[PDB]
Protein backbone atom coordinates (compact mmCIF):
# COMPACT_ATOMS: atom_id res chain seq x y z
CA UNK A 1 0.00 0.00 0.00
CA UNK A 2 2.53 2.42 0.74
CA UNK A 3 4.74 4.29 -1.94
CA UNK A 4 7.23 1.47 -3.44
CA UNK A 5 10.52 1.84 -3.35
CA UNK A 6 13.62 -0.39 -4.76
CA UNK A 7 13.83 -2.20 -1.35
CA UNK A 8 10.82 -3.39 -3.09
CA UNK A 9 11.67 -2.99 -6.29
CA UNK A 10 14.38 -5.19 -7.98
CA UNK A 11 15.98 -3.91 -11.40
CA UNK A 12 13.28 -5.08 -14.20
CA UNK A 13 10.00 -5.30 -11.55
CA UNK A 14 7.47 -2.71 -12.30
CA UNK A 15 5.09 -1.36 -9.79
CA UNK A 16 2.22 1.02 -10.16
CA UNK A 17 0.62 2.90 -8.15
CA UNK A 18 -3.34 4.73 -8.03
CA UNK A 19 -2.69 8.33 -7.81
CA UNK A 20 -6.29 9.36 -8.43
CA UNK A 21 -8.85 8.20 -10.74
CA UNK A 22 -7.49 7.55 -14.03
CA UNK A 23 -3.83 8.10 -13.04
CA UNK A 24 -1.25 6.45 -11.71
CA UNK A 25 2.69 6.17 -12.01
CA UNK A 26 5.32 3.52 -12.41
CA UNK A 27 8.05 2.81 -10.09
CA UNK A 28 10.77 1.15 -11.64
CA UNK A 29 14.74 0.81 -10.63
CA UNK A 30 18.32 0.74 -12.63
CA UNK A 31 22.02 0.64 -12.02
CA UNK A 32 23.91 3.39 -13.09
CA UNK A 33 27.38 3.86 -12.73
CA UNK A 34 27.69 1.44 -10.07
CA UNK A 35 24.83 2.82 -7.80
CA UNK A 36 20.90 1.57 -8.23
CA UNK A 37 18.13 4.19 -8.37
CA UNK A 38 14.08 4.46 -8.58
CA UNK A 39 12.46 6.26 -11.12
CA UNK A 40 9.04 7.41 -11.62
CA UNK A 41 6.45 7.73 -15.01
CA UNK A 42 2.94 8.54 -15.19
CA UNK A 43 -0.10 6.57 -16.84
CA UNK A 44 -3.33 8.30 -17.59
CA UNK A 45 -6.40 7.08 -18.49
CA UNK A 46 -7.71 7.83 -22.10
CA UNK A 47 -11.09 6.56 -22.55
CA UNK A 48 -10.84 3.30 -23.87
CA UNK A 49 -6.97 3.76 -24.28
CA UNK A 50 -3.83 4.48 -22.04
CA UNK A 51 -1.77 7.86 -22.28
CA UNK A 52 1.95 6.91 -20.84
CA UNK A 53 4.11 9.36 -19.65
CA UNK A 54 8.28 8.79 -19.81
CA UNK A 55 9.89 4.74 -20.17
CA UNK A 56 10.75 2.57 -17.17
CA UNK A 57 14.31 3.10 -17.95
CA UNK A 58 15.40 0.63 -20.04
CA UNK A 59 14.33 -1.71 -22.55
CA UNK A 60 13.84 -4.56 -20.15
CA UNK A 61 12.42 -2.65 -17.54
CA UNK A 62 10.05 -0.68 -20.20
CA UNK A 63 9.06 -4.77 -21.80
CA UNK A 64 7.93 -5.45 -17.56
CA UNK A 65 6.29 -1.89 -17.75
CA UNK A 66 3.59 -2.73 -20.44
CA UNK A 67 3.15 -6.10 -18.97
CA UNK A 68 2.61 -4.99 -15.50
CA UNK A 69 0.14 -2.47 -17.45
CA UNK A 70 -1.92 -5.14 -19.06
CA UNK A 71 -2.01 -7.12 -15.61
CA UNK A 72 -3.42 -3.85 -13.35
CA UNK A 73 -5.19 -2.47 -16.01
CA UNK A 74 -6.31 -3.77 -19.35
CA UNK A 75 -6.01 -1.12 -21.30
CA UNK A 76 -3.80 -0.42 -24.49
CA UNK A 77 -1.26 2.12 -24.21
CA UNK A 78 -1.58 4.16 -27.81
CA UNK A 79 0.64 7.16 -27.32
CA UNK A 80 3.88 7.83 -24.86
CA UNK A 81 5.49 11.31 -24.01
CA UNK A 82 9.04 11.40 -22.82
CA UNK A 83 9.43 14.69 -20.85
CA UNK A 84 13.58 15.11 -21.35
CA UNK A 85 16.20 13.26 -23.30
CA UNK A 86 17.59 11.02 -20.32
CA UNK A 87 17.43 7.24 -20.18
CA UNK A 88 15.13 7.21 -17.65
CA UNK A 89 12.77 8.85 -20.08
CA UNK A 90 13.70 7.72 -23.22
CA UNK A 91 15.30 4.36 -22.54
CA UNK A 92 12.94 1.45 -23.70
CA UNK A 93 11.14 3.94 -26.73
CA UNK A 94 12.19 1.28 -29.18
CA UNK A 95 10.80 -1.31 -26.96
CA UNK A 96 7.48 1.02 -26.84
CA UNK A 97 7.61 1.57 -31.04
CA UNK A 98 7.82 -2.15 -31.39
CA UNK A 99 4.91 -2.55 -28.93
CA UNK A 100 2.07 -0.69 -31.25
CA UNK A 101 2.58 2.95 -29.30
CA UNK A 102 3.67 6.34 -30.69
CA UNK A 103 6.30 8.32 -28.99
CA UNK A 104 6.72 11.61 -28.96
CA UNK A 105 8.94 14.32 -27.14
CA UNK A 106 9.64 17.77 -27.87
CA UNK A 107 12.26 18.17 -30.62
CA UNK A 108 14.68 20.08 -28.25
CA UNK A 109 14.72 16.52 -26.54
CA UNK A 110 14.93 14.38 -29.65
CA UNK A 111 17.92 16.68 -30.51
CA UNK A 112 19.26 15.99 -27.55
CA UNK A 113 18.75 12.25 -27.65
CA UNK A 114 19.76 11.66 -31.38
CA UNK A 115 23.26 14.00 -30.32
CA UNK A 116 23.56 11.71 -26.94
CA UNK A 117 22.93 8.72 -28.98
CA UNK A 118 20.16 7.97 -26.46
CA UNK A 119 16.42 6.48 -28.25
CA UNK A 120 14.65 8.72 -30.19
CA UNK A 121 10.68 9.33 -30.05
CA UNK A 122 9.20 9.41 -33.06
CA UNK A 123 6.89 12.56 -33.37
CA UNK A 124 7.75 16.05 -32.41
CA UNK A 125 6.00 18.24 -30.34
CA UNK A 126 5.07 21.67 -31.38
CA UNK A 127 4.26 24.77 -29.40
CA UNK A 128 6.75 24.20 -26.49
CA UNK A 129 9.57 25.84 -26.96
CA UNK A 130 9.30 29.12 -25.06
CA UNK A 131 8.98 29.11 -21.18
CA UNK A 132 5.71 29.10 -20.18
CA UNK A 133 3.97 27.23 -23.29
CA UNK A 134 1.67 24.68 -22.95
CA UNK A 135 -0.30 22.75 -25.23
CA UNK A 136 -3.31 19.84 -24.48
CA UNK A 137 -2.11 16.43 -25.69
CA UNK A 138 -5.19 13.86 -24.30
CA UNK A 139 -6.02 14.00 -21.03
CA UNK A 140 -3.10 16.06 -19.98
CA UNK A 141 -1.66 19.25 -20.24
CA UNK A 142 2.20 19.92 -21.48
CA UNK A 143 4.28 22.65 -19.76
CA UNK A 144 7.72 24.05 -20.76
CA UNK A 145 9.15 25.73 -17.58
CA UNK A 146 12.24 26.94 -18.43
CA UNK A 147 15.75 24.84 -18.09
CA UNK A 148 16.37 23.27 -15.32
CA UNK A 149 17.06 19.58 -14.53
CA UNK A 150 17.88 19.85 -18.44
CA UNK A 151 17.02 22.24 -20.35
CA UNK A 152 14.26 20.60 -22.97
CA UNK A 153 12.51 18.90 -19.33
CA UNK A 154 8.73 19.06 -19.75
CA UNK A 155 6.10 19.25 -16.74
CA UNK A 156 2.58 17.51 -16.90
CA UNK A 157 -0.50 18.15 -15.65
CA UNK A 158 -3.71 16.06 -15.49
CA UNK A 159 -6.71 19.13 -15.27
CA UNK A 160 -9.41 16.02 -14.08
CA UNK A 161 -6.87 15.31 -11.41
CA UNK A 162 -5.25 18.13 -10.27
CA UNK A 163 -2.07 16.40 -10.38
CA UNK A 164 1.25 17.34 -11.39
CA UNK A 165 3.72 15.47 -12.28
CA UNK A 166 6.87 17.32 -12.48
CA UNK A 167 9.50 14.99 -13.71
CA UNK A 168 13.09 15.78 -12.96
CA UNK A 169 12.61 19.43 -12.26
CA UNK A 170 11.09 18.17 -9.27
CA UNK A 171 12.44 16.44 -6.35
CA UNK A 172 11.27 14.73 -3.74
CA UNK A 173 10.90 16.09 0.15
CA UNK A 174 13.78 14.10 1.51
CA UNK A 175 16.43 14.56 -1.44
CA UNK A 176 19.07 16.10 0.06
CA UNK A 177 21.00 17.65 -3.21
CA UNK A 178 19.73 18.38 -6.45
CA UNK A 179 20.34 14.60 -8.13
CA UNK A 180 21.80 14.27 -11.13
CA UNK A 181 22.73 17.34 -12.68
CA UNK A 182 24.94 16.51 -15.22
CA UNK A 183 22.52 18.44 -17.37
CA UNK A 184 21.13 21.45 -15.74
CA UNK A 185 21.12 25.16 -15.53
CA UNK A 186 21.25 25.41 -11.32
CA UNK A 187 20.73 28.95 -11.93
CA UNK A 188 17.55 29.16 -13.67
CA UNK A 189 15.96 26.22 -12.27
CA UNK A 190 14.60 28.41 -9.22
CA UNK A 191 13.22 30.36 -12.14
CA UNK A 192 11.38 27.55 -13.22
CA UNK A 193 10.27 26.11 -10.60
CA UNK A 194 8.58 29.39 -9.71
CA UNK A 195 7.21 29.58 -13.08
CA UNK A 196 5.43 25.92 -12.37
CA UNK A 197 4.42 27.13 -8.79
CA UNK A 198 2.16 30.43 -10.51
CA UNK A 199 0.83 27.90 -13.39
CA UNK A 200 -0.75 25.01 -11.17
CA UNK A 201 -1.55 26.78 -7.70
CA UNK A 202 -4.24 24.09 -7.65
CA UNK A 203 -2.24 20.88 -8.22
CA UNK A 204 -3.20 18.26 -4.92
CA UNK A 205 -0.64 15.75 -5.72
CA UNK A 206 2.76 16.24 -7.06
CA UNK A 207 5.23 13.58 -8.69
CA UNK A 208 8.56 14.09 -8.87
CA UNK A 209 11.04 12.09 -10.98
CA UNK A 210 12.50 9.84 -8.49
CA UNK A 211 11.11 9.64 -5.32
CA UNK A 212 8.13 10.31 -3.60
CA UNK A 213 4.56 11.86 -4.55
CA UNK A 214 3.49 14.85 -2.01
CA UNK A 215 2.16 17.88 -2.36
CA UNK A 216 3.09 21.39 -3.15
CA UNK A 217 5.45 21.56 -1.29
CA UNK A 218 7.96 19.47 -3.66
CA UNK A 219 8.14 22.83 -5.34
CA UNK A 220 9.62 24.57 -2.88
CA UNK A 221 11.84 21.92 -1.59
CA UNK A 222 13.14 21.77 -5.10
CA UNK A 223 13.91 25.39 -5.29
CA UNK A 224 15.26 24.86 -1.98
CA UNK A 225 17.65 22.15 -3.00
CA UNK A 226 18.81 23.53 -6.10
CA UNK A 227 19.80 26.83 -4.65
CA UNK A 228 21.66 25.38 -1.89
CA UNK A 229 23.67 22.56 -4.14
CA UNK A 230 24.64 26.19 -6.64
CA UNK A 231 25.94 27.16 -3.80
C1 LIG B 1 19.87 8.65 -16.40
C2 LIG B 1 19.94 9.92 -15.53
C3 LIG B 1 20.34 9.56 -14.01
C4 LIG B 1 21.23 8.51 -13.67
C5 LIG B 1 21.51 8.22 -12.31
C6 LIG B 1 20.93 8.98 -11.28
C7 LIG B 1 20.03 10.04 -11.63
C8 LIG B 1 19.29 11.00 -10.91
C9 LIG B 1 19.18 11.17 -9.39
C10 LIG B 1 20.32 11.15 -8.59
C11 LIG B 1 20.16 11.29 -7.20
C12 LIG B 1 18.90 11.45 -6.62
C13 LIG B 1 18.81 11.60 -5.07
S1 LIG B 1 19.02 13.46 -4.65
C14 LIG B 1 17.59 14.26 -5.43
O1 LIG B 1 18.96 13.74 -3.19
O2 LIG B 1 20.29 14.00 -5.17
C15 LIG B 1 17.77 11.46 -7.44
F1 LIG B 1 16.49 11.60 -6.95
C16 LIG B 1 17.91 11.31 -8.83
C17 LIG B 1 18.62 11.75 -11.85
C18 LIG B 1 17.73 12.97 -11.64
O3 LIG B 1 18.09 13.79 -10.75
O4 LIG B 1 16.81 13.23 -12.44
N1 LIG B 1 18.91 11.33 -13.04
C19 LIG B 1 19.77 10.31 -12.97
N2 LIG B 1 20.94 10.85 -16.03
C20 LIG B 1 22.07 10.61 -16.84
C21 LIG B 1 22.72 11.90 -16.99
C22 LIG B 1 24.01 12.31 -17.78
C23 LIG B 1 24.58 11.19 -18.69
N3 LIG B 1 25.61 11.81 -19.48
O5 LIG B 1 22.07 12.90 -16.32
C24 LIG B 1 20.94 12.26 -15.68
O6 LIG B 1 20.16 12.82 -15.02
ZN1 LIG C 1 17.50 13.49 -16.36
ZN1 LIG D 1 15.80 11.91 -13.71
Amino acid sequence: GEYPTVNEIPVGEVRLYQIADGVWSHIATQSFDGAVYPSNGLIVRDGDELLLIDTAWGAKNTAALLAEIEKQIGLPVTRAVSTHFHDDRVGGVDVLRAAGVATYASPSTRRLAEAEGNEIPTHSLEGLSSSGDAVRFGPVELFYPGAAHSTDNLVVYVPSANVLYGGCAVHELSSTSAGNVADADLAEWPTSVERIQKHYPEAEVVIPGHGLPGGLDLLQHTANVVKAHKN
